[PDB]
Formats: C-alpha cells, structure tokens, sequence
C-alpha cells in the first residue's frame, strides 16, 4: 500500500512546483549566495529599490505594510489553486472548500514565508529584493512589531530543514484541518487529511531517516503557527481601530 | 513486537503508567466507570442547581458563583502538586537545570490539568470532589456574568479530545510529552529536553499503535489537540485578567498567580 503514498507525494510535490513560483529551493539559494537581489536596510535603501526595480508590491511604515497585504492576497491565488489538486478537495462539499481555504490561507503563509526568510531578513518580490529584518523592526507606530514574530517563529520552522516535498505533503495537511468552524461535512476532510498524514510521514522518514521524529515535531509546530495567526489578527484590528493614513482607493479596500 | 529497541520503549511506558496511577488519586478509569453507572457503590450526587448544591455541602466565602470558583482554584492547586510529583518521575526530568525544571512546570501544568480534567467530563457535567458529586454543565454556565461561562470551552475541548478514546496508560505518555516541551519560553539547555521528549515521543507513537491497532493516525491527531490546550490555557489567562478586576475582593492562590505571571 506504500505506492498509494509515494504517489501522492509525488503528485503533491509537482502540483506545488507548478502553483508556487519561488520555490524553497530557489529561495535557499538567493539567502546563500550559492548561485543577486537588491537590498533594503534602510530608507534610502527602500526608495531606491522601488524606484529602479518596480516592486509591483504617501507613509514608509504604512506603504511597506500594505505591500504585505497586497502580496497575501496574491499568495492566496496560488494556495487556493495548489488545494485543487489535492485528491478529493474539489469533491467536498463548495461551501466547506470556501471555508478550509478561508481560515488555512494564514497559516500557509506564514508557513511558506519561512522559506523565503533567514534570521537576517526575508526575501520579496520574487526574491529580486530582500528586506532586512533589522529595517522592519525600525518601523514606528505598531509597524514595529508587525514582521517580528514571523521571524522567530521561521528562525525555528527552518530548523527541521524541510525541503520542498516534504512542504507540499504538509501544506495540504493544513487545508484539510476538520475543526475549521462551520464546516458541514467534517469526515470527507478528515479522511483525506488521514491519508495526507500517512503520505507526510513516510515522506519525512524516507527523505530525512536520521532526523527521529521530525513527524511529530513537525505537528507539533502548528501550535506554533495558529498562535501566529492569531497575534496577527489582533495587530490588524488594532490597525483597523486606530491609524488613519491606512485610507486606500474604495475599490482596493473591497480587494482585502 | 521485536528488537530491544521496542523493548525500552515498552518498558517506559509501563514506568509511566506506573506512576501516574501512584500520582494521581482519579484516573480515567475510575472516572469512566461512575460516569457510566456501572455501580451501585460508585454513584454521585448530582449539583444541577441552587437547592442542590445546598443539599451536596452535607453529602460530600459566601456567594455561588466565587464559592464554586474558589474551590476550582483549591482543586488545581492540589492538581499541580499532583503533576510536579509524576514529572520527578519522568526519566531525565529531576537531572535538568533547576530553572527549567520550573519553566517546563510552569507552562505544562495547565495543558496538563485541561487534559484530565477530560477525563471527568461527559457532554452534560464534571466530577468533582473525587467523583464523589457531579456537577452538570448548564449549572455552571448559568453562572453569574463573569463565572457563567469560564468552564464552556473546557467542555467543547473535552467532547472532543474524549473522543480519540484514550486510556490512561496512553495519557500517562501524552502528558509527560506535554511536559518535556523544548519550546517553551525562557529555556536555557533546549537540547536535553528536546532528546527527553524525542524519546517520550518514541514511547507514545509505539503506545498508540499497540493499544489502538484500528485507529489510524491516532498519533498525529493526538499531537495536534495540543494546540486545543494552548488556546484553552489562554482564553482562561484572558478571564483571570477580568475577574480580578470586577471581583476586586476575591483573592488568587499564590502558585497559580506565579504560574499567570508574565505567562
Ligand atoms: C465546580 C466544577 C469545577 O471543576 C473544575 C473546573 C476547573 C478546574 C481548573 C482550574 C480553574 C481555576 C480558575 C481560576 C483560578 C484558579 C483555577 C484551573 O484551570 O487551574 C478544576 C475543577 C475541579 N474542581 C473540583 O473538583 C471541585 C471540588 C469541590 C468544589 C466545591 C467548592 C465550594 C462550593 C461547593 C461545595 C464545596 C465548597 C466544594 C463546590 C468545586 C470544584
């Protein structure tokens, strides 16, 4: 029964390559140097980069959060297209779908911004750039505060050195999490979360034998992660409550 | 089912169960068996209102709602000391650095009393007084504004982790899993503890497999409750902030006031 698995694996894996441009590969390279990207450290550094590169992504603090978002809504596009081709997703019932990408969404992509982040600062853009991690801590008001527990929670995350295969099973481990509120339907989703999970863990004890018990540490880092989404949350309602130069076209608002 | 790998691993379970059965006086299973009436010696009295909780001062402050809470606090005192005693048992716990010794208590104790307080919980109440009364669930959400729904969530956690049907030779890991945590806050020698717990993590996984042979995945489903706990201990920290300044009169046991602080 093995072959059922190491397909689904591999299925997974190709699917992932195909939604997600930059890969964690690709991004390891870029944070190496093994392989450059324009650097912003500082002010200067920030208005230059935007101004010859013309990161697609009125205040500093405020334009570099709103970036984040727009870049969020971008990287739902490519989740939400990766869950289609998980084996039995597009089957569940509509309005469960509508609901497990809903509330996974944060959780992949804090998740996957680890792969493009090192204790120094984070890639954007396509990797073209990186953000240092020292700048974003320089951002007044809450701004400040804002990217930090990203960081830490990816200075851990990178730890189990997980690769692109072993990434693409847990992403979709993620999607079908059965106590989303309001789902309808949970056993269909638990069911194929139960075969993702067997598919994941075969995975990581054939592609890292000498790490014991990466599985479970692996599980174990989603306590990490939902306390990250949730933090986030409350940030961006404190966003939402104060700060009065946040006022976007009405039309880009409706987009988030 | 082979190799003196196996073996070892075996043989810390049974070393665990051994002792959380010496370290606390209400397992699961006796627990189970008063919930589900399979005596006639076993049977509690049941507190569903006012009168009752009356008539139970005689079978088993001054205010209803900070009398039941008070004595919620006094019950989970008892309950750390209960946990501190079974975690020298967990082999490598009592050789860490003192420090973390405090850390890891510090923040598992909770995650642990939620998990076993579980095991005295059924969709309509929980045992209490060691199971000697029950008090059902709509008594204690009818509760004043403050109190009246301090314990909701503690149920809908219970429902549900009830339901994964663990006994206590499977609890008994599961908690020393929960204790021997490498990512808790302020740790200095992160790596000891994180070999205890690969080792605990072995011990479990075989556990689940041997004493629940058809119920797949079981392991991962378990490991992912924790983040269930998290999110009780939290909300409940939430609470405490807001009865102690409603009921500026009513006072917090010293241990689980250092174990909030700057939690
Ligand atoms: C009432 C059911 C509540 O049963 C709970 C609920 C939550 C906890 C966890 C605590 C709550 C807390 C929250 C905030 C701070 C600290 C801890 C925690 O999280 O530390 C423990 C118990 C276990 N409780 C019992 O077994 C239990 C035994 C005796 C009584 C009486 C008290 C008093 C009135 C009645 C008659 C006498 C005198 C006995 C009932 C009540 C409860």
């Amino acid at each position: 029964e093995s072959a059922d698995l190491r397909a689904l694996a591999k299925h997974l894996y190709d699917s992932y390559i195909k939604s997600f441009p930059l890969t964690k590969a690709k991004a390891r390279a870029i944070l190496t140097g093994k392989t450059s990207p324009f650097v912003i450290y500082d002010m200067n550094s920030l208005m230059m980069g935007e101004d010859k590169i013309k990161f697609k992504h009125k205040e500093v603090a405020i334009r570099i959060f709103q970036g984040c978002q727009f870049r969020s809504v971008e990287a739902v596009q490519e989740i939400t297209e990766y869950a289609k081709s998980i084996p039995g997703f597009v089957n569940l019932d509509l309005n469960d779908q509508v609901t497990l990408l809903k509330y996974g969404v944060h959780e992949i992509i804090y998740t996957m911004l680890a792969s493009l982040m090192n204790k120094d600062g984070v890639l954007i853009s396509e990797g073209q750039g990186f953000m240092t991690r020292e700048f974003l801590k320089s951002l007044r008001k809450p701004f400040g505060d804002f990217m930090e527990p990203k960081f830490e929670f990816a200075v851990k995350f990178n730890a189990l050195e997980l690769d692109d295969s072993d990434l693409a099973i847990f992403i979709a481990v993620i999607i079908l999490s059965g106590d989303r509120p309001g789902l309808l339907n949970v056993k269909p989703i638990e069911d194929i979360q139960d075969n993702l999970l067997q598919a994941l863990e075969l995975q990581l004890k054939l592609n890292h034998p000498e790490s014991s018990q990466l599985f479970a540490k692996l599980l174990q880092k989603m306590t990490d992660l939902r306390q990250i989404v949730t933090e986030h949350v409350q940030l961006l309602q404190v966003i939402k409550k104060t700060e009065t130069d946040m006022s976007l076209h009405p039309l880009l608002q409706e987009i988030y």
